[PDB]
């Protein structure tokens, strides 16, 4: 009911959220890694294992995916021309050097969801192989291409309930390993994603009606098959691998991260999984010199909402009357992961929102300034550098000096749009100049 005004009376910011008004929140409860670590319940070793699993799979991935040293990775690129365009358009200096992480151009799905999805399928494939007696961790994993492996994996099934890039990632990886795969999808999903899945031997089942009881009925249907696996800490750990990989990319480049060369990362957020896991890996890798922020659409501030109020999964955005409708489809998630909120709160410097116009304008501007063409969701991070540079409160609370700031790296994490078909790109570009 109108008891939304009670929440506002206790948490004033909740009122800007309702007004769909662009908001920035700096977390007073951000902490050092040492102080923050306990609440995640994953170590550096859990993360080191994930890398080692992926290394072991490298000779496999390289042969199975010609593009993919067998690593599914993305470029990080400097974007100085985009950087001046933002200063000219919005009038706030961006100190330091703005960069773009192009997870939008990752193999298989052209999405951050590749990281988590692929790691999840690969962990499960490896597990079944090990237990069957077909493989040890000392083997060259190119063996999983053999006729006997293919026949072995085809006796097992993977079922997933996603309509997004995650389903695309798991579908293709699962098919390539050689599982029977069924992605359960809503009729709402874009035609090219169902086509790519099917072009790769995946079974796509669509639901006009009650995508939710279809999905959860599939889960129960799959529970009475012991050979069906139905799709998280594994996903989380999959994203978390991005941390050391980006550190390995800066060392190559000669890019320093220090108390005097701080790094800021701006991460688009839907339910929390992707950006949570990426934040965690970054924290292990760089420590208290990486300052992480989540970005959400004004029409979908689920995590900001949950972290600001301290409620987490207690509250949806629909509860306070926000309609959860946005051009950033893959961030249009009305309730945040409780897990990530609690696990990651202390490790997030703040969270902010932007609206659909800001995403479209910046999308057009990026293309015009750097030739890089992305989707709206992927622009979420782009607004962050100026939120940070503008706030002297935040700067002073974290002890940032003007010269630390001038040696800053601002890293915008692009999350999708590499595999957007031409006619959809024209749609995005036709809303901002």
């Amino acid at each position: 009911m109108e008891n939304i005004q009670k929440l506002i009376a206790r948490y004033p910011l909740v009122e800007d959220l309702v007004a769909l008004k662009e908001t920035t929140w700096f977390n007073p409860g951000a902490t050092s890694l040492a102080q923050g670590l306990p609440y995640v319940g994953l170590t550096e070793q859990d993360v080191n294992a994930a890398h080692d699993r992926l290394a072991r799979f490298a000779p496999y991935l390289a042969k199975a995916f010609p593009q993919t040293g067998g690593m599914i990775e993305s470029d990080v690129v400097a974007i100085p021309a985009m950087q001046k365009r933002l200063e000219k358009e919005y009038g706030q200096t961006i100190n330091g050097e703005m960069l773009l992480k192009k997870d939008s151009h990752l193999a298989i799905s052209g999405s951050i969801k590749a990281r988590g999805g692929i790691y999840e399928v690969l962990t499960h494939a490896e597990k079944l192989a090990l237990e069957a007696g077909l493989l040890t961790t000392d083997d060259d994993y190119s063996v999983l291409l053999s006729p006997e492996f293919k026949q072995f994996f085809s006796q097992y099934s993977i079922a997933v309930g996603s309509t997004g890039n995650l389903g695309l990632s798991i579908g293709i990886m699962s098919a390539c390993i050689g599982f029977k795969v069924t992605v359960h999808m809503s009729a709402d999903a874009r035609a090219w994603k169902k086509a790519k899945l099917r072009s790769h031997g995946v079974t796509v089942v669509e639901y006009e009606d009650d995508y939710g009881v279809a999905v959860e009925q599939g889960r129960k249907a799959a529970q009475s098959d012991p050979n069906c696996f139905f799709i998280s800490r594994t996903l989380f750990l999959g994203y978390a691998v991005a941390g050391q990989r980006l550190k390995a990319q800066f060392a190559q480049q000669g890019r320093v991260v220090d108390a005097s060369h701080p790094l800021f990362v701006y991460l688009p957020c839907g339910v929390g999984g992707g950006p949570g896991g990426v934040a965690f890996g970054l924290k292990l890798a760089f420590g208290d010199n990486v300052h992480c922020f989540f970005a959400e659409p004004t029409h979908s501030p689920c995590m900001l909402l949950g972290v600001y109020t301290g409620l987490h999964d207690a509250i949806s955005v629909q509860d306070i009357g926000i309609d959860n409708l946005t051009a950033a489809d893959g961030l249009a998630v009305g309730r945040a992961s409780g897990f990530v909120g609690r696990a990651m709160e202390r490790l997030l410097d703040g969270l902010y929102t932007l609206d659909d116009q800001t995403m479209y304008d910046m999308l057009g501007w990026l293309a015009q300034e750097e030739g890089i063409r992305l989707e709206p969701s992927a622009l979420a991070g782009m607004a962050g550098p100026q939120r940070i540079c503008a706030s002297v409160a935040y700067q002073q609370r974290h002890g940032f000096s003007q010269t630390q700031l001038g040696n800053a790296t601002h890293l915008v994490w692009a999350t999708g749009g590499g595999m957007v078909p031409e006619d959809e790109m024209e749609q995005y570009l036709a809303k901002g100049r």
